[PDB]
């Protein structure tokens, strides 16, 4: 006896090694032979079965057409998490590979708009995402972006609000902050944010109240956006709702008369 998400073992099929980790591996592959998966092993005795299965605990009272959507559990070691399959890989590889030179304003304006969409779901639900950035988006055909999250210790600390990084206060309103540095990634082809600097200076400067400038081509009423979304104050940053509905609005509502440049 077990849970409605288990499948059979022979149903899962794994052809392609997405990568690696101490914890084990990511493959695409092939579910009731039909479907197309991202399947993640947990490599036994490296890591507790129930710190593994935490995860998909959480993934299964999650359901939005712009977060990677769960798709079965193998719950018994060697365990298996299943999920649909985004055949385009991260945004960020998205951003500054091949594809990323045809992309202008209203492509990255819609992207923004879904990411905006799967983060006013994150946000109805209270959680929080605590990693959100262009490495952490998937892409599938037709433009399709849906937030993921592929795994102190370690920090993003460019893309985490300092309230956050600082004294571990994340919120709803340190992911917005992210976003917004997520509309620098997206408006600048997936360049690192605050070019030229460390770690170090960026806490130092960004606490003296430094922002990065409006990118090269993008309107500044995107970049005022992006300010709001870096404004000191958590409570001052407007939420992932009023962001989605500016960004699909965005050509209408905000900058009806913009003309396609180079680069955006
Ligand atoms: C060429 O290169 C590629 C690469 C990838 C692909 N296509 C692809 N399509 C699908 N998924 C993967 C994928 C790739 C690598 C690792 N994981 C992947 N997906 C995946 C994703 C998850 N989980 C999540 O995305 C996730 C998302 C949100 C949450 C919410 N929490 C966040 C944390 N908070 C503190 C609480 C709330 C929790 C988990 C679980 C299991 C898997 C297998 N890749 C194609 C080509």
């Amino acid at each position: 006896a077990k849970d409605a998400w288990e499948i059979p073992r022979e149903s899962l099929r794994l052809e392609v090694k997405l990568g690696q980790g101490c914890f084990g591996e990511v493959w695409m592959g092939t579910w009731n032979g039909t479907t197309r998966v991202a399947i993640k092993t947990l490599k036994p005795g490296t890591m507790s079965p129930e710190a593994f299965l935490q995860e998909a605990q959480v993934m299964k009272k999650l359901r939005h057409e712009k977060l990677v959507q769960l798709y079965a559990v193998v719950s018994e070691e060697p365990i298996y998490i299943v999920t649909e399959y985004m055949s385009k890989g991260s945004l960020l590889d998205f951003l500054k590979g091949e594809m990323g030179k045809y992309l202008r304003l209203p492509q990255l304006v819609d992207m923004a708009a879904q990411i905006a969409s799967g983060m006013a779901y994150v946000e109805r639900m209270n959680y929080v995402h605590r990693d959100l950035r262009a490495a952490n988006i998937l892409v599938g055909e037709n433009l399709v972006c849906k937030v993921a999250d592929f795994g102190g210790a370690k920090f993003p600390i460019k893309w985490t609000a300092p309230e956050a990084a600082l004294y571990g206060r994340f919120t709803i309103k340190s992911d917005v902050w992210s976003f917004g540095i997520l509309l620098t990634e997206l408006t600048t082809k997936g360049r690192v944010p605050y070019p030229g600097m460390v770690n170090r200076e960026v806490l130092d400067q960004v606490e003296r109240g430094y922002r990065m400038p409006c990118p090269p081509e993008c309107p500044e009423s995107l970049h005022d956006l992006m300010c709001q979304c870096w404004r000191k104050d958590p409570e001052e940053r407007p939420t992932f709702e009023y962001l989605q509905a500016f960004l699909e609005d965005y050509f209408t509502s905000t900058e009806p008369q913009y003309q396609p440049g180079e680069n955006l």
